[PDB]
């Protein structure tokens, strides 16, 4: 079960380390880097408890969100090397696979579809359908954030970090732009910053 | 800017949200503040400290109440900033115990004159200790006296003392984890948590 970030839940800009020039473009901090890190650690723990019995192949959906992947994989790897028996762990990236083809390599394996933010479910549901055609041992979906969109027209994921309100978020590496490249915390944007 | 992060009475996280050793969960109800938020805040407090006192010799007076995790962390962040600045300043560490009152280290209250002294404590509840120390340090005319603290509890027993650099404002519930002493029973606990009636029963004596 995800961490529930309430609508008006959040933090002041001066509460944590944020570079001075970004402050002009931000409303508040939703989730600090440290909470993200801590939650990703548990997600990784949850993944290994459920999938760690067999070869895991992580499929990262490239949306311009490298930071979550890096941290998630790191904790997965750390748990893999700290467990008594080591397990094969393959990581591929989807745009079509960058690795990658054929997807026949997915058969008999434990597949983890990794997305950093789920908005509608569309992108995920397509891959869920796609990978199931290749008969994997199991399919699970990992995600840092799910936006509580009223228009949530999809599924509930297996491993989810935070449940957040349907606002535009930047920081960490969530924003596809490289304009908040130095912002480590998940922050929602004001009117001046949403330009863009 | 210096205002502490407010942790509302009903704020917190489920015990399954983060990584907690399985045996501890019996004695806990909720996570109040996760290790990562604590660290993030401490980092800001260090910047704050340095913004105000980084101009001259800092003596950090650490008040002996159980562990020293907070002191060590705060100072490590401060030390990092002191290396990466144009003019590095001297820094001294001293431990202090209330009774009354004697300084453990190279300094004495009397040798604090002309220095930026930072009084560091884990948690302020009543505010009595800090006020006493503030008055003790001020007698020896230091360049400045500032008070840094990780937590402040909201209690009607609070004396009105306002510390300079406080991390979190927390409810009047007894908390364990991170640096908070529980007679070292929650020594492998990284997150600040609330103890249940069963856990409080396990503390005695
Ligand atoms: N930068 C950014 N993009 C988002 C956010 N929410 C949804 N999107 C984008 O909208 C599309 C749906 C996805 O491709 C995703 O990248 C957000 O909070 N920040
Ligand atoms: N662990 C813990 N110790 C506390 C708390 N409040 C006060 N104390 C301790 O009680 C004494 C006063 C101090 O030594 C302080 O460490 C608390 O919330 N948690």
């Amino acid at each position: 079960d995800p961490v529930f970030v309430k609508d008006d839940d959040g933090y002041d800009l001066d509460s944590f380390m944020i570079p001075a020039h970004y402050k002009k473009y931000l409303t508040k901090v939703l989730v600090p880097n440290g909470v993200i890190k801590n939650r990703i650690e548990k997600l990784a723990r949850d993944v290994m408890k459920e999938m760690g019995g067999h070869h895991i192949v992580a499929l990262c959906v490239l949306k311009g969100g490298y930071k979550f992947f890096a941290d998630l994989l790191d904790y997965i790897k750390a748990l893999n090397r700290n467990s008594d028996r080591s397990i094969p762990m393959t990581v591929d990236f989807i745009r079509k696979v960058i690795g990658g083809d054929d997807l026949s390599t997915l058969t008999g394996k434990n597949v983890l579809i990794v997305e950093d933010i789920i908005d509608t479910g569309k992108t995920m549901q397509t891959l869920l359908s796609l990978v199931r055609q290749y008969n994997p041992k199991m399919v699970k979906v990992a995600c840092l954030f799910i936006k509580r969109t009223p228009l949530w027209n999809g599924f509930k994921a297996d491993f989810v970090g935070f449940s957040i309100p349907d606002h535009f978020v930047v920081g960490y590496s969530l924003d596809y732009n490289e304009i908040f490249r130095d912002l480590d915390h998940c922050c929602l944007v004001n009117d001046e910053g949403k330009k863009k």
